[PDB]
């Protein structure tokens, strides 16, 4: 279920945060308009860029840490709040966080694994409600 799928992508965090971000950005590929230095670069290029694979596993190391405090999928509205805040995300919207999320449950659904994808929906449903209600636009 939801809780090992945390462990699972702890176990081994840089490489699912690497290829779940790089199917958000080769999906959603307008969205590299919010990283304008990732433009004009392959994924085996994104791999070697210092920013990418340093921002990816603190986004994913961040987003665990939601899930894992999360109850039935439903993250605390003290992380939603200190989310919506953070700095980096002054600029932000809900769509964008529902668009990762889009990514990462078709990557769950496409991979061998027992991942629970039903769950992964349910909790970016519920993260980008709770940004939503802690006050993102
Ligand atoms: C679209 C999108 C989505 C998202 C999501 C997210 C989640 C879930 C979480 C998060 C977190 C974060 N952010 Fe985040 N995000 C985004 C964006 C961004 C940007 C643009 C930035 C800046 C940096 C770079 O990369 O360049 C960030 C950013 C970020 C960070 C740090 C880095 C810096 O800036 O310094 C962090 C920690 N973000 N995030
Ligand atoms: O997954 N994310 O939200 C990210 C990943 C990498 C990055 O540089 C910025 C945001």
């Amino acid at each position: 279920g939801f809780k090992q799928d945390i462990a699972t992508l702890r176990g081994d965090l840089r490489t699912y945060a690497q290829d779940i971000f790089l199917a958000f950005l080769n999906k959603y590929p307008d969205e590299k308009r919010n990283f304008k230095n990732y433009v004009g670069k392959s994924d085996q290029e994104l791999k070697s860029m210092a920013k990418f694979g340093d921002h990816t596993e603190k986004v994913f190391n961040l987003m665990m840490e939601v899930a894992d405090r999360a109850t039935d999928c439903v993250p605390l509205a003290s992380d939603a709040s200190t989310l919506v805040q953070m700095k980096q995300h002054s600029g932000l919207t809900t769509g964008n966080f529902e668009k990762l999320f889009v990514a990462l449950v078709e990557y769950m659904r496409a991979s061998g694994q027992s991942f629970d994808s039903q769950s992964w929906d349910r909790f970016g449903k519920n993260l980008v409600s709770a940004l939503s209600s802690a006050g993102m636009k």
